[PDB]
């Protein structure tokens, strides 16, 4: 899988079309402090994937699935410069809303250290 990061005051277009492709409205989410977009081939994958967001205790979440819904996870991919073959062929895609770019970082170091074998500092 893949994952991508936006900020809502510096591409705000970006975060607007990527949570109306969702079939929200950004207008009403401006409450929101992050939102996280998991999206998986089986929904068997995607119950895993915001599962392990949500351990972080992410402010907002949505799922799809490309099986259930193909054009919903199409539209989000294309709004997030992936391909349908890009989509296909990384099994999951996972796209994080952030108010600064440090927060984007800080959410990441979980998921790198969730991430491959570890046990003698293998890897940074």
């Amino acid at each position: 899988g893949q994952i991508q990061y936006f900020n809502v005051d510096e591409n705000p277009e970006q975060v607007r079309k990527l949570i109306e492709q969702a079939g929200l409205d950004p207008d009403e989410l401006r409450e929101a402090e992050v939102i996280i977009i998991i999206i998986s081939r089986t929904p068997e994958q995607l119950e895993k994937l915001s599962r392990q967001v949500k351990e972080l205790g992410a402010d907002r979440l949505l799922e799809f699935n490309v099986d259930e819904n193909p054009e919903q996870a199409s539209k989000l991919a294309k709004t997030a410069g992936i391909s349908e073959k890009q989509l296909r062929e990384a099994d999951y895609i996972i796209l994080i809303l952030v108010r600064d770019e440090k927060k984007a970082k800080k959410f990441a170091d979980s998921l790198r250290k969730k991430g491959s074998l570890e046990h003698h500092h293998h890897h940074h």
